[PDB]
């Protein structure tokens, strides 16, 4: 069975009730008030995606996350590269991944007979690494390795031929943490970057891959011609053309409302980013569980009990509704 | 190097000069009419796509396709699928593929190291074919085999495990040649679809399979979570399910300028189907590079140096425009 990811609002609705559009979805880290729609032209809507309409995307895309030259290369969706790593990654090595962590990466690699070792720090790192995977900041835990200490991991494995790839979806708020640019002077670098969850459009499933042009090549033929649409790909060019500051204010508005309402239910809070936090706590379950009897969704998880990571709601009133749902939930039992 | 496909507007008004807006692209099957695009709700564009949302989609195809009970699976452009049946075709067995026809079949398999046999009929089909690739009716050359005698090829690879792959992408305009109503009973049958050609929106990347349902459980787990994006199974759900008695008389409406235009100039026509049109000339290398200086871009072929393939125009303007540079045009040689 496929990983239970957030989103799963259709089935929390089927199970516990309610109209989808009733539920507060609390269980992603997608921007909950999403920019405002630039204009697509017809001809992006009717034509096979063009060159130019390619170009201009990686163009702004190199200037929005500052590659240092590097275009990167737009891909429909982070998930469809996430697929594409066990042909990356170095036959008959094994892949080490910071965790605990986004799950398809080791559900991927692992189902394509590579030996997945899980790790928490660099000094685990060793040359039977083929392929070192960071997610930074990481998801769930919102853990932030500094640049200078993913490029001493990059350089470490460097020597026995290893890659190592940061996977920074969720580091647009931070872009000072970010190593996307300095893909050519490591040279064993490999950078996702997702487009959904910063900007709130997560209906477009667009990213982009920064990496040496060999690296480029390769997933570009992988993925085969016309992988991005090209609403996509227009929406992308304007949206970080734009003013990304008042997103980033916005989303830190929204971050420090579900503060107040977490911190006033009496909850701990051990870690998270601008887009959502991690909460720790004994029944953490059983929250999730009461939660969804309220027709609000936040995110569990299997290997961690007592973990529940809750996103942000798109308003006041929506911080204030989780707030009453945990002052009024019946016995955790 | 890939295939050049036909679409290359960017790469031939480098060329040949002029603005891309400026030129008329003959070098597609793409509907030259975009259908109007239905609503897409701010929910679509957000969220990732739910399970709501490509049920809908998935109904409304099976509807649309007459799947005869068979839910068909979203696809980010038949591209994807056809890029993944490595995994799906029979290892240690040949391909074989009805041609000449579209390249990504060969190329694809190919680069995987299977043997792929380029045949014209099935007398040439034998046991050793694992998998056998129908483009229905075919692109370029328009060939149209009936469902009986799909069917009997299907029965016959069958005894001996194999599989049958048809590609109905330019099949909407004949419904009554599709087999996407036989996966059950067939057994080894997959069907693809493509959304762009025929309704015009081919800047959105979708398609769908219909096969048994351990195939599209196969190509599902392959493609990963959220492989379409919100506003395509939107749109999708909403044009199949609106009138396209009307999308197809327009379109064959459009195919009546194209044949006046070419038989007014003295062209062969050898083949085509509602949304292009196979001319065969002696220097159609040469026609097709003097078009390009006319701004007009057409497809050309390396493997066949008298073939040309036309596409609708959008008016009798553009009918007018092809004429005229089909009359004026300098010498051949
Ligand atoms: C770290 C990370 N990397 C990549 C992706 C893929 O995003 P995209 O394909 O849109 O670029 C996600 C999506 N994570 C989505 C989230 C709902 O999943 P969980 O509840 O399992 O954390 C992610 O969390
Ligand atoms: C027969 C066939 N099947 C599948 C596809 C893929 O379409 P989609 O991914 O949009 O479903 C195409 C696109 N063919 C597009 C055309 C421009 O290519 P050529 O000039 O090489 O014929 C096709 O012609
Ligand atoms: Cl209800
Ligand atoms: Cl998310
Ligand atoms: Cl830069
Ligand atoms: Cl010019
Ligand atoms: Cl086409
Ligand atoms: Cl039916
Ligand atoms: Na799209």
């Amino acid at each position: 069975a496929p990983i239970v990811h957030g989103g799963g609002i259709t089935e929390a609705a089927a199970r516990y009730g309610g109209r989808p559009e009733d539920w507060l979805d609390l269980s992603t880290g997608i921007n909950p008030c999403p920019v405002a729609l630039p204009a697509v032209p017809e001809r992006a809507w009717h034509r096979l995606p063009d060159r130019q309409t390619v170009d201009d995307a990686r163009s702004a895309a190199a200037d929005y996350y500052r590659t240092n030259g590097v275009l990167p290369l737009p891909v429909p969706g982070t998930q469809s590269v996430i697929q594409l790593l066990p042909r990356l990654a170095p036959a008959n090595r094994h892949v080490a991944i910071f965790g605990p962590t986004y799950g398809e990466y080791a559900r991927v690699l692992e189902a394509a007979g590579f030996a997945v070792d899980r790790v928490a720090d660099a000094d685990a790192l060793t040359a039977e690494h083929g392929l070192v995977i960071v997610v930074n900041p990481n998801n769930p835990t919102g853990r932030a390795l500094a640049p200078a200490e993913l490029l001493a991991i990059a350089a470490r494995q460097k020597a026995s031929g290893g890659l190592l790839l940061v996977d920074e979806a969720f580091g647009d708020l931070e872009p000072q943490l970010s190593v996307a640019g300095h893909a050519s002077g490591q040279g064993n670098l490999i950078v996702f970057r997702s487009f959904g969850k910063f900007f709130g459009l997560a209906g477009l499933r667009l990213g982009f891959v920064v990496a040496t042009e060999p690296v480029l090549a390769s997933f570009a033929d992988w993925l085969g011609p016309w992988a991005v649409s090209g609403p996509a790909l227009t929406i992308s060019k304007a949206l970080m053309q734009g003013d990304t500051k008042a997103i980033a204010a916005g989303i830190l508005e929204r971050r420090a409302g579900l503060d107040a309402a977490l911190d006033g239910a009496g909850l701990n809070r051990i870690g998270g980013t601008g887009l959502f936090v991690l909460v720790e706590h004994p029944r953490a379950a059983l929250l999730q569980e009461r939660l969804c009897e309220a027709h609000i969704l936040t995110r569990k998880f299997d290997y961690a009990p007592t973990w529940l990571r809750v996103g942000l709601a798109p308003d006041a009133a929506g911080d204030r509704r989780l707030a009453d749902a945990l002052a009024r939930m019946e016995l955790l039992e």
